[PDB]
């Protein structure tokens, strides 16, 4: 039934660019909508990767390992799975290891890789990969981890159980103001669901 | 230590506008993003999104997911149902109101997150994730009505929670539709629990 007519460019910035997308409804009428892309999506399957990081360790419950930052759109501190761009080029699984890396100090394993998902398919085209890596805590390379953040990048990291992982973020609101991200909720909730 | 210092307009349009937001980083440094954000917000968050769990005696218990045509993605996608706020309305009463008029199904608030952001890196959107239990084998679900909007054309596809990720792989490989995000972080926390 429905397909994409036309893509009109309205504003390009730097990284980030606003459309008017006309399209075809399945009623046979045309429709348009205002459309957010990144300037940055070459051949990648996906703008991004997010990355859940399960660090394991002897006599420890696993934890979910998190990054805190600063975000300019929401003007404040945000808690999210470490996240970045995948350069072009590189592969979503070396995408998330290098992301995972450079955020928290931690040396992953590759566990499981999602397709390209949407972050907010009625704004943006926006995709990422999610991808699962363990990060074995016990190994000598992961035991006082640095990060390694690039230019202007400041990022803490915050470890909480994975057995109790919904409460403690709702700890972490209640204490300061800061947002955590919709995919973290979502992965917490389901942890509790279950 | 980082905080905004200003918002210039960029473009807006009638749903999506884009700013560029100076901010002062950590080290003291000033510094510039490219900041999408919606025209609509008034309340809590932008939106809502509704983990609706299906519940019927002598069945798996299925999470009920939407499929719509996404301009900004220029395919279908598969998500939680969803919608923006109307102006006075609560997150639990959006959820509601979003769930019948998507899906038909008339449910009970079982909790709602706070507010958790869709993109930080790109925009401010936010939503309250609203927990919903649909009661199955009550008379108003047995032939759920959809209400669907003037330009809203919704499918419905009621999956089984205790399988959710292995079905949505599916549909992703045969259907070619993109999953949300956050449906693919509930669903991978599904079998990551324990
Ligand atoms: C029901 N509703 C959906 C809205 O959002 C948009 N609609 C068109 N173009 C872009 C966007 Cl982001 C506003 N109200
Ligand atoms: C590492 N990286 C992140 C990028 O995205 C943006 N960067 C600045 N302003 C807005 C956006 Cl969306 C580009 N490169
Ligand atoms: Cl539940
Ligand atoms: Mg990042
Ligand atoms: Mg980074
Ligand atoms: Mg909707
Ligand atoms: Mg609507």
């Amino acid at each position: 039934k429905q397909y994409i007519i036309s893509e009109e460019l309205i504003s390009e910035g730097k990284w980030v660019k606003l459309e008017k997308t006309t399209y075809m409804d399945p009623t046979g009428k045309t429709r348009t909508w205002e459309s957010v892309k990144r300037t940055t999506r070459k051949e990648q399957t996906a703008d991004g990767v997010a990355v859940i990081p399960v660090l394991q360790r002897t006599l420890h419950y696993e934890c979910i390992v998190l990054v805190k930052q600063f975000r300019p759109p929401m003007g404040g501190y945000c808690i999210e799975f470490p996240a970045g761009l995948i350069d072009d080029g590189e592969t979503p699984e070396a995408a998330a290891l290098r992301e995972l890396e450079e955020e928290t100090g931690y040396k992953g394993d590759i566990a499981e890789c999602s397709p390209a998902v949407c972050m907010d398919p009625g704004l943006s085209n926006c995709t990422i990969h999610i991808v699962t890596v363990t990060i074995n805590g016990d190994d000598a390379e992961n035991a006082r981890p640095k990060p390694k953040p690039g230019d202007g990048e400041f990022v803490e990291v915050i470890s909480l159980p994975k057995n109790d992982l919904l409460q403690r973020l709702d700890a972490l609101v209640a204490e300061e103001h800061l947002t955590v991200d919709a995919r973290v909720y979502s992965y917490a909730l389901a942890l509790k669901h279950a």
